[PDB]
């Protein structure tokens, strides 16, 4: 159970099937009579190095700031309109094109077989014309850095066919020494010229006969062919474009051709493996589990097919390997894949949910390289956004708004209602203490530090007292994407807490100047508390104004429950109820990003029946976009990818996340083992989760409880398991009172919540946990058992 396959080639993009190797990409469509391959290079975008500071804000900062402070919220927002942004809003991730081979003798096939594979990561198509046999296998290589076709008859000399490429960019295209060229222009946006060219180079290895026919390229009586398709563009970095595309495409080809082909799948599958092969969960299968893909999808629903869940889970898994490897760019909206010129949302990096949804997978799920290209982006952005803040805020430090592209702009995009918002570059650079948090290196936080560090003195230099409650806020901003522009969101005063208190706690390993972590001691003593409200709610703004129909798709002021860890049950029972109760205002549905973040803002519920609910709302068909007014609740296509709609790839990443969290939390403070198992998963397994402090956790589970855990320690220390029944193991001490010695699974006290007048606040209804504490070796591996 680890294939989506397909009785019929694709009709369109939906149903086409996505390789990659993180640098290029390929759709795939399965076509008989004609077969298209839509290309991808991650660094082919729109436009020029540039940026989006608009320097008129640091006069009218005070003025803006002042009239918020008096009610004035619409007077400021239209002075922010005209004083904080420019001209250009984020350039377009772009196609690259499409290759097509056309078989016009294939005239009445049968037999048709699609799949893609996620054990190899490999696509194969097969049918039948007369009594020939054809198999196209494709593959975007790891190891040899170009996109893979081989093609086979059964019969001797059968094979005939054409390549011809098209491409809606201003393109040339030659055939020179049996080798397609392609040049392609970039593309001008919203103003600003093309830096950026792309070139694409196809060769073929075959029994048959190479010729050229026009601009095309025609083999003959072959049996079997092996297209080898290269491609690069002259992007180094963020203000650099001199690289040489043409010596980069044919350097990676002449390299590739070297290897023969049989070898050349071997290792890609072998690269591959390193990486997938960590983590496999298991649930059990029925007949309904052999369907094509397309009806598993649409039929989830009644029950019958629970192995489903887990196929998605590990297809999160592929993605993030196929879009995100060390070296290259991070994945942005749509992963690599795209065949838009001016793509929904540009394809961009979102950055108040979206691009940092993408990679919860990389520590808990195990695969901690992928995570690597966003700590490279964060050193840009710490150049990039020091100009920024310089510039726009006299700030030290650096920042970002809500959205940057390839060219790494940190200004305010689109307009304030959603754009003013100052939180983007301190979220971004959490993902560095994560990755310190599950990993343990230290090294690495010392290499990053300056940067973590950078936007906790920007919120030092940004913060104001507010003239009534004089708590330190963060204004002018918004709560994503809704409501006035105002000062004291819970969501800033959540990110702020994140940025300033986790920088105290890596300055202690970084070393630091006493003076500097007296600054940070006295900043987060002044921000606002929590607020728990009049429907017993977490307030998502410092007044109590939050409506509880208001089912809007973003849920910003929860950032603390998830992806931080500053709303404990076992802390703050009171507050943790009062997100509940958000939780059930805001309802179940709403975009495919919303329902991914809900699956993870469930499981921190502990409520496994909910979450399961949750993902009972995601996978639903929806056939294409041509149809969506007629599946308005349909949030995957036949391809499994994630619907926004369109096409966003966030949910599939945070659905993976989200299953990781229903079987695994590691953030408060204790190793917690199945601390969501929905009742519909009665019997299964998970092997290869991560756990903060570094532990790689294997759990198998009967009758909706625990059986057995096997946990390797990666880097010694106290383990402290938490589970919901008593637990018996070799050097096992039971522990009641002191907390643990590990501060890496620890969680971190918050101020008091407020409670608003005349409410009585809510108390949850909470399991029994039972807690045991280990000391552990690095390299060693314990095992528990349940009594
Ligand atoms: O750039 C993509 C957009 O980002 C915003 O944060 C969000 O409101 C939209 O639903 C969409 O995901
Ligand atoms: C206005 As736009 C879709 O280029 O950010
Ligand atoms: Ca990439």
């Amino acid at each position: 159970d680890l294939k989506l396959w397909y009785s019929q080639p694709a009709q369109n993009w939906s149903e086409a099937l996505p390789i990659g190797n993180s640098r290029l990409g390929a759709m795939v469509y399965g076509g008989i009579e004609r077969e298209e391959l839509q290309l991808n290079e991650e660094t082919f975008w729109a436009g020029s190095p540039y940026n989006n500071n608009n320097p008129n804000a640091v006069h009218v900062l005070p003025v803006v700031r002042k009239l918020i402070f008096e009610g004035r919220n619409k007077e400021a927002q239209r002075l922010i309109d005209a004083n904080f942004l420019t001209q250009q809003h984020g350039m377009s991730y772009l196609t690259l094109g499409s290759l097509y081979l056309e078989f016009p003798e294939h005239q009445n096939g049968s037999g048709f077989y699609r799949d893609l594979n996620l054990e190899n990561a490999t696509t194969t198509t097969r049918y039948q014309v007369d009594d020939v046999t054809y198999t196209r296998t494709t593959f975007a290589s790891f190891t040899d850095n170009v996109i893979i076709m081989h093609i086979k008859a059964s019969k001797a000399n059968a094979l005939n066919f054409t390549i011809a490429y098209n491409c809606p960019l201003v393109h040339k295209v030659n055939v020179q020494n049996d080798q397609l060229t392609v040049t392609c222009q970039g593309k001008e946006q919203e103003g600003l010229k093309a830096a950026l060219r792309a070139e694409c180079q196809i060769q073929v290895k075959t029994n048959g006969t190479l010729r050229p026919a026009g601009n095309t390229l025609q083999i003959n009586e072959g049996t079997e062919a092996t297209l080898y398709i290269s491609a690069a563009t002259n992007y180094v970095n963020y203000q650099d474009v001199s690289a040489d595309e043409s010596h980069r495409t044919s350097e990676y080809l002449k390299r590739a051709m070297q290897i023969p082909y049989e070898k050349a799948l071997k290792n890609h599958i072998a690269y591959y493996k390193k990486q997938f092969d960590r983590v496999r969960l298991t649930l059990p299968a029925g007949k309904a589990s052999q369907l094509e893909t397309p009806k598993r999808i649409e039929n989830f629903g009644n029950g019958e097919d629970m192995a489903m869940a887990a196929l998605l889970f590990h297809y999160g898994r592929y993605l993030l390997i196929s879009s995100s490897q060390p070296g290259g760019q991070p994945a942005n909206l749509q992963g690599i894949w795209n065949n838009s010129t001016h793509a929904p949302w540009d394809s961009k990096y979102t950055i108040n949910i979206n691009t940092e949804m993408n990679y919860w997978p990389a520590e808990v799920t195990n695969l901690s390289e992928t995570h690597s290209p966003l700590f490279s982006m964060l050193k840009d952005l710490s150049v990039t956004g020091a100009e920024t803040a310089r510039t726009m805020y006299d700030c030290r430090g650096w920042v970002a708004h809500h959205n940057t592209d390839l060219w790494r702009i940190c200004g305010v995009v689109d307009f304030a209602a959603a754009g003013m918002w100052p939180s983007g570059g301190a979220w971004l650079a959490q993902h560095i203490w994560q990755h310190y948090l599950f990993t343990g290196n230290k090294e690495f936080l010392k290499e990053y530090y300056p940067i973590l560090k950078g936007t906790a003195q920007f919120y030092m230099d940004f913060l104001v007292e507010h003239p009534v409650y004089k708590w330190l806020v963060v204004s002018p901003s918004v709560s994503p994407e809704h409501g006035p522009i105002t000062a004291g969101c819970t969501m800033d005063n959540q990110i702020a807490f994140d940025a300033l208190h986790n920088t105290l706690l890596a300055s202690y390993i970084a070393g630091e100047a006493p003076s500097f972590q007296d600054s940070l001691k006295q900043t987060l003593e002044k921000l606002p508390p929590m607020q728990i409200g009049k429907h017993n709610q977490l307030q998502e703004w410092l007044e109590d104004i939050d409506n509880p129909k208001d089912e809007h798709r973003h849920i910003s002021h929860l950032y603390g429950l998830y992806p931080s860890n500053q709303i404990s049950p076992y802390s703050n029972p009171e507050l943790f109820q009062a997100a509940r109760n958000t939780l059930l205002q805001r309802g179940d549905k709403a975009t495919g990003w919303s329902i991914g973040w809900k699956v993870n803002f469930w499981a921190r519920m502990l409520d496994g029946n909910h979450a399961f609910q949750i993902i009972k709302n995601m996978i639903q068909l929806l056939p294409n976009d041509h149809l969506a007014k007629e599946y308005p609740n349909g949030r995957t296509y036949p391809n499994m990818l994630d619907a926004h709609p369109p096409f966003q790839i966030d949910g599939n990443f945070g659905y993976t996340a989200g299953v990781a969290e229903m079987l695994l939390q590691s953030h408060d403070g204790a190793v917690h083992l199945l601390p969501a198992l929905p009742d519909a998963w009665e019997e299964g397994s998970v092997k290869g989760l991560v756990a903060r402090g570094n532990f790689t956790v294997d759990m198998d589970w009967k009758n909706n409880v625990l059986n057995k855990a096997i946990i390797r320690s990666n880097i010694g220390s106290t383990l402290r398991i938490r589970s919901y029944v008593p637990l018996k193991g070799k050097g096992l001490k039971q522990v009641n009172g002191k907390e643990c010695s590990n501060r890496l699974f620890a969680t971190t006290p918050i101020k008091q919540p407020l409670v608003a007048k005349g409410v009585s606040a809510q108390s949850p209804k909470l399991q029994k946990v039972y807690e045991y504490d280990i000391e552990t070796k690095a390299g060693k591996t314990y095992i528990v058992n349940t009594i």
